[PDB]
């Protein structure tokens, strides 16, 4: 499976799984040259994008292969400040962006929460609409070494070393921040032994597990 | 694109998004003529409207172009009142209903609902089943010069300066109540800064980005 | 149309908007001849039902045209003490059931509740799994002159004078259940004033708009 | 109908129903040789399942029929302490997971709870990802003679006579955390008594309701 398709087939497991609102949906990869990263064109939802959808553009936005989405022009700087990361997903998911505003961190309080146990970072600065100077340098400075941070008043981005772990973090937490809002009704959370949090977190990343449930849903698309 | 698909396109795109609660649905569209607008007929819903099921009528309800839904006579009203607004929505959509049983004026919180920061008025009289006179009279002055309004114990108008428009403000303003309600579970809501609330509402309502959001929903019916 | 296809579509109508809840679903309709009623067949889901599956049935569960769901028994009782009713609908549908899991009646507080002000009986009491005689003896003496009946711990159940009221105050109800649950994150709800309420109440129960929805819904099947 | 149809059913009823959580769904059936299961095979989710796609396993994952999912190695532990057990189901379904996260046990509300009254234990204890050891240990002593467990933290796992009912059981507890989730918005919930609930539970689990509910949600697929 070539790249292409791997970003096509994340962007329809994103929309299968009810992760778009609008155009605002940002999905990157990292392009062989420097400075220079794999998006989706401007215009296009996510579960219409194919693999002749993703255009390379440099950090002036100058498709390079094959017009992106302007607002993704914050994804060097995040790619500049972790080498570990070669693909990055951020939307307005509906469960994750009533978490944010509310201006509520997540909680691990179940299984399927693990992957992001000491692994989502809390930027609670919501900047408005920022260029992609101040935007890029506020999240990559606010999402530090982890895999993903949840957005105040805004939405959320993963940071993965593969397209298919950062759509993995990606659904992960949309159905983590499902789950800790329905989960509120019976009053605040007490998270899980942070031990056995971590436990969780290496065995549900694990790249065997990742690359196998990315496989399920792909035949689901 | 000519406005009767259009319409009839806004029509599928409500439907779509879930903004039918029976035959409650009304869109019009300004007619060129004064003293009428163009509208689905009756007994019609939002996901089988075609550009054939649009017809014009004047203040009596007299068809003159090709009957119609006899309670979208108040929308000559409100288009008298703002003469920048050519196409208006008013449905009882599951959410902001909710919202407006509960006398809950939107809190702008997240940045998909700043379109409507200083955009959304609320009327808290509910008037029954008034005439197309005090319907009409009643939401006009509460209108103002908003693009939104939420109707307590009944529902929203949006009124754009187009069906592109109108269309944009219903989803958001729908996804802005089911975003609302869900982020109360961890209790009272703190707004955005007005000022990047401002920014992030005049950025969002862009002609380009509203227009580009409408066709890319279109694509999708 | 037949008042076999009458039934088949209401039955689809019900799944349509999710009113189902295993076998749980019932549905009957008044028969021409006395003691009897015509009702879908053991066995058999709502968005399953043909024309051909409904049969008519006495006191004693004899299909006399055309084996019925023997806990529809009861639905002659109601039938004895309503000659008006012509129809009735009894399903567990979620919103519906959760409303009657924490024994709260509904409150009208918005504009498509008032089909039900003054219409929604309220039996605190459940009997667990009463004979026909108890339980068809306890909802007749709850629902009095009511169109609908929130029976605690249990469901819910609607007498309308066609198939089509019942399958109207039934879409109704179980959309007033869910809008009542989603605002009540924000406290207690104030209900609506009880003169507009029925106003609206008389709007939303006439014949016309209660045929022309009823037809919509078919065509959506 | 053989068991491995039946089984592959049941797999597109959990999924039909929205039961599934990635890979995480499990699904078994006591063979006819001791020390062994049928489940189904790594990397397939629960609405792609065919009958050839589940495999007999021993105690160490040798696959005797047709590599199976690892993590139902645990299946065997629970079955050597309940051989009036034929089926075992265990997934992370939505409701039932947040029921989990927030350490909930049910509280039986409403009639189609039932079946879980005096039914449904409850593990506090969440050990992480432990060995199948441990797991299986823990699992059974606290299952008990129930015919379902809330493991905190998790998510649930049911333990059916037959396939049938396993999935029964697996159906009905998650639309019940649905309902205890939706009904905790009023406030604590108040059990119905114990002596119907139990008469309750005896009607709703009776053979003939159980292989009819399953027949239909069989022909729903
Ligand atoms: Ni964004
Ligand atoms: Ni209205
Ligand atoms: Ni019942
Ligand atoms: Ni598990």
């Amino acid at each position: 499976r070539s790249y292409k398709e791997t970003l096509a087939y994340a962007c329809r497991i994103l929309a299968m799984t009810g992760q778009e609102a609008g155009l605002a949906g940002q999905i990157s990869f990292r392009s062989e040259r420097p400075n220079a990263y794999w998006t989706l064109r401007f215009g296009l939802g996510f579960d219409e994008a194919t693999p002749d959808d993703f255009i390379e553009v440099d950090r002036d936005l100058n498709t390079l292969t094959g017009m992106a989405n302007p607002a993704t022009r914050f994804h060097l700087w995040v790619y500049d400040a972790r080498p570990d990361v070669k693909s990055l997903i951020h939307t307005h998911s509906p469960w994750a962006s009533a978490l944010a505003a509310a201006r509520q961190p997540l909680v691990i309080a179940q299984m399927d929460m693990t992957p992001l146990h000491d692994d989502c970072a809390f930027l609670g600065e919501w900047p408005g609409v920022p260029i992609a100077d101040q935007e890029g340098v506020l999240i990559s400075e606010a999402l530090g070494r982890k895999r993903a941070i949840i957005l105040a008043h805004h939405g959320y981005l993963t940071a993965g070393v593969s397209i298919e772990e950062a759509t993995y973090l990606s659904v992960y937490l949309e159905r983590a921040a499902r789950m800790q809002i329905r989960a509120q009704a019976f009053g605040p959370l007490t998270p899980v032994d942070d031990a056995l949090a971590k436990e969780a977190h290496d065995y549900l990343l694990k790249p065997s597990i990742v690359g196998a449930t990315f496989d399920y849903w792909c035949r689901q698309t």
